[PDB]
């Protein structure tokens, strides 16, 4: 189509599998396996792209450019890989990925939104389809292209360090929240064909939907084990989402360190070809966790050619390797001119590879909007955050007996108030895991409001606010309060370092909520990313809520304590009495719950 060096994959004018099937043609094997391979930030250079043809990069948790660096920092970095890659021969652009999970959480400004659980308890998912919106005008502020977004991890079992980021322990509600995908993605058409990636362009995302499959139901909640159950329930409990995720255009898939009745989900043909890509009909592309591959075998990493192997004969498409790249280039060369891994396995893994790059404009595309960069923690992104914050919150209690007045909404006139609690003025407490640090951190880690100075920012100018973290009971008795504001709960956590036996809270928690509401009537805000073990903290309170972990628009508490709005939201998880009884979901026979998956109390609006 006119021009003497006309090359036809170069053609923005021409039908997607024409350009992939041009590009493919043209190839070598060298330039093949550097599709497939993703490699860190961390060991990413110019001459590194180009000459190993490198496919794609990723940031891991904390993977940053620098602390605090800006939008237009991000995007410098991203083009300079970028502009390594287009130099190639065949000048293919890398797409970057990142866990922008609930925001483009690893950057410093990012607007940070609930984690999923507390997304879950609004059961609003038009909210989550405008979250998604935003979160993908955030991650291309920054430069970046493809979101390790959504978790759609049903999970079964608190005692999970990653039930945080799991919208239910309900499939239904699981699938629900797939909109997070067309919000990331842009709409799908509507002649559209299930299974087929979908971007809609510069302004929208690549989204993954993770961790295929079951990462949700491993034993007694432990991250990255097995997962002990019949075909049946894994088909009707942790499977239904994905087909709506295909239904969505979801453009990748990642799989999950876990296994199925004993099978390393990295490993599983049956599953990852037979069923998302044969049955499901997945056109987009298979990507594997962070060293999935070596955690094939135990230990990990002691035979990386097994790993290699294993990986891609099960139907893999992109290694995330992410460090030791001329291992797995080498090591899957070896394995291809040995007639070990047949040639057809390298053309699919890269077409669908190609066919998401080129779906997603990524060839017209390739580099950052500098306009964009303003778009990195937008005030009307601020402004949907607080709304979703809002909505999560669970009001547990709400008076110590029926004939109390209820405590909410609080006055916002009163002399004078006590704001008490290790996680009333923390934001990096409210925000959780997956903030700034792959485990979050303490402290004033982004740009936010905590809940003091949401409560500070709420009151009438005549209401003195006093802050005490862990205030005595005689500081309480002597002060003249009103009411008090009490928040505790969970440290930061993620994956592993959360997987928690006992869920109790740390202390001081308990005994400030004790201190606090002996001497004055008190709103207990619990921050966590779970239930825990609550009816101590219930048996002080005079009302409690749930706040899940609500990230960095902490004038979403506020607008319900303070009755700007009413409280709405509804459980979206089984409340236990006990952590004997887990696991224990909505359903089961032996249902014996302190508060039922779908409880919440309401208020109305002052
Ligand atoms: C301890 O090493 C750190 O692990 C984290 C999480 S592992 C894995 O990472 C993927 C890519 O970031 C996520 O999409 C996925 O959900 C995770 O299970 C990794 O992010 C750090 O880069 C690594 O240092
Ligand atoms: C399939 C799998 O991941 N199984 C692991 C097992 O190998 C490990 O020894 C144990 C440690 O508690 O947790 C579980
Ligand atoms: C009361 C209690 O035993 N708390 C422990 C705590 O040390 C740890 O943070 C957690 C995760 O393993 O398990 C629990
Ligand atoms: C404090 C308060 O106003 N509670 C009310 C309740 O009486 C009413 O039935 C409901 C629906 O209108 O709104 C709420």
């Amino acid at each position: 189509h006119h021009a003497a060096d006309y090359v036809l994959y170069k053609d923005a004018t021409k039908p997607v599998e024409d350009r992939v099937a041009d590009l493919l043609g043209r190839m070598t094997l060298a330039e093949k396996i550097g599709q497939m391979t993703q490699i860190e930030r961390l060991v990413a250079t110019p001459d590194v792209l180009r000459d190993n043809f490198i496919g794609s990069l990723l940031s891991g948790g904390g993977s940053v450019p620098r602390k605090g660096a800006t939008a237009k920092e991000w995007q410098d970095m991203v083009d300079g890989f970028q502009k390594a890659c287009m130099s190639t021969r065949l000048g293919i652009p890398m797409i970057y990925g990142i866990d922008a999970v609930h925001g483009q959480n690893n950057v410093y400004g990012a607007t940070i939104f609930p984690h999923n659980v507390g997304l879950g308890a609004t059961r609003d998912p038009y909210l989550v389809k405008r979250i998604g919106e935003a979160t993908a005008l955030e991650v291309r502020a920054t430069g970046i292209q493809y979101a390790f977004a959504p978790c759609i991890a049903v999970c079964r079992d608190p005692r999970w360090g990653r039930c945080y980021e799991s919208y239910s322990e309900d499939r239904r509600i699981v699938q629900s929240m797939t909109e997070l995908i067309p919000g990331l993605q842009g709409d799908v058409p509507k002649d559209f064909t299930s299974g087929m990636p979908f971007v809609a362009g510069k302004n929208k995302v690549a989204a993954c939907a993770k961790h295929f499959v079951g990462d949700g139901g491993t034993v007694d909640g432990i991250n990255e084990n097995n997962t002990i159950i019949n075909r049946e329930g894994l088909m009707n409990i942790h499977m239904p989402a994905y087909k709506n995720a295909m239904d969505k255009g979801v453009s990748t898939v990642m799989i999950s360190y876990s296994s199925w009745n004993g099978v390393k989900m990295h490993a599983n043909q049956d599953l990852v070809t037979g069923y998302l890509k044969d049955t499901l009909k997945f056109k987009g592309f298979v990507i594997s966790d962070f060293e999935g591959i070596d955690r094939i075998t135990t230990p990990a990493g002691s035979d990386y050619s097994y790993s290699v192997k294993a990986s891609i004969l099960a139907g893999l498409d992109m290694i995330m390797v992410p460090n030791k790249y001329q291992q797995f280039i080498s090591i899957l060369t070896g394995h291809v001119n040995g007639g070990v891994i047949p040639m057809s396995r390298i053309d699919d893994a890269v077409t669908r590879i190609l066919r998401v790059k080129f779906t997603m404009g990524l060839f017209e595309n390739p580099y950052a909007d500098p306009a964009m960069a303003e778009q990195l923690g937008k005030q009307e992104h601020r402004d949907l955050a607080r709304e979703a914050a809002r909505k999560s919150l669970v009001l547990l209690k709400n008076g110590k007996t029926s004939t109390d007045a209820p405590l909410l909404p609080l006055p916002k006139k009163a002399p004078k108030i006590l704001v008490a609690g290790s996680h009333a003025d923390n934001l990096g407490y409210q925000c959780g895991g997956w903030t700034i640090e792959w485990q979050g951190d303490t402290g004033r880690t982004t740009v936010g409001t905590t809940i003091l100075e949401a409560v500070k920012a709420a009151v009438d100018p005549s209401t003195v606010v006093v802050f005490a973290e862990n205030p005595d009971a005689e500081f309480v008795k002597s002060g003249g309060f009103s009411y008090a504001i009490v928040a505790v709960g969970e440290h930061p956590y993620t994956e592993t370092k959360g997987d928690n036996l006992n869920l109790t809270i740390p202390e001081p928690g308990l005994s400030t909520v004790q201190a606090v509401c002996g001497g004055v009537r008190c709103a207990t805000v619990l921050i966590s990313g779970r239930p825990v073990v609550v009816q101590p903290l219930l048996a002080a309170s005079d009302a409690l809520v749930a706040a899940w972990l609500p990230g960095s628009e902490g004038q979403g508490v506020t607008d319900a304590l303070f009755g700007d709005f009413g409280f709405t939201g509804r459980l979206p998880r089984t409340w236990f009495k006990s952590v004997d009884q887990l696991p224990m979901n909505v359903g089961d026979a032996h249902y014996d719950p302190l508060f039922r998956l779908g409880y919440g109390l309401t208020t109305n609006a002052t």
